[PDB]
């Protein structure tokens, strides 16, 4: 399952896009220089959208408590995250970005 993001032209290096699921919670899309990664939107450690948060390289910080997670690995980079985001596969083919809807 396949969920369409956008145009990777659409993306500048460093920014996040969230994403949608039917009867799921969202993702988030980051783009790392010309990479594409992406995890859950939502922090582990609290009822906060990782997309809104602070990305610097390839790290996500959270809105809150100074929290961070690599978004490459969905491991916590900061306390007080604990719990390892979900992570999903993202692909671009023919200029589109297009991120899987199941975690891997
Ligand atoms: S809610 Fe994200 S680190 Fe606490
Ligand atoms: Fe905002
Ligand atoms: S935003």
């Amino acid at each position: 399952i396949w969920l369409k993001v956008c145009a990777a032209s659409d993306m500048q290096p460093g920014t996040i896009r969230r994403v949608n699921r039917v009867g799921a919670a969202p993702l988030a899309v980051y783009r790392v220089g010309d990479q594409f990664y992406a995890t859950e939107d939502t922090c582990t450690h609290g009822i906060a959208s990782l997309s809104e948060g602070t990305l610097d390289g390839d790290v996500i910080e959270c809105p809150f408590h100074g929290g961070a997670f690599n978004v490459c690995t969905g491991m916590p980079a900061s306390s007080p995250c604990t719990v390892p985001l979900g992570v999903f596969e993202v692909e671009v083919k023919e200029g589109e970005v297009y991120v899987a809807g199941e975690k891997k």
